[PDB]
């Protein structure tokens, strides 16, 4: 699903970054698409079921 537009310090089309959320994989942090501490968009909160 979409997530809610957060903010970005980077010029963004904040209408459309709500498609624009990391894939989610299997439940560690960030839903497995990245082992750092913040990634550039937030994950997703439904991630541990989906
Ligand atoms: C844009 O990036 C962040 C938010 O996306 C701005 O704020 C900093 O966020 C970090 C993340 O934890 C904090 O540690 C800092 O204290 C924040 N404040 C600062 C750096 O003043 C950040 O200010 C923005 N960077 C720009 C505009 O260059």
């Amino acid at each position: 699903g979409n997530i809610v537009a957060a903010n970005l310090n980077e010029s963004y089309d904040i209408n459309t970054l709500r498609s624009k959320s990391p894939m989610q994989w299997d439940n560690s942090s960030n839903a497995g698409f990245s082992e750092a501490s913040n990634t550039w968009l937030p994950t997703n909160s439904d991630y541990h079921t989906v």
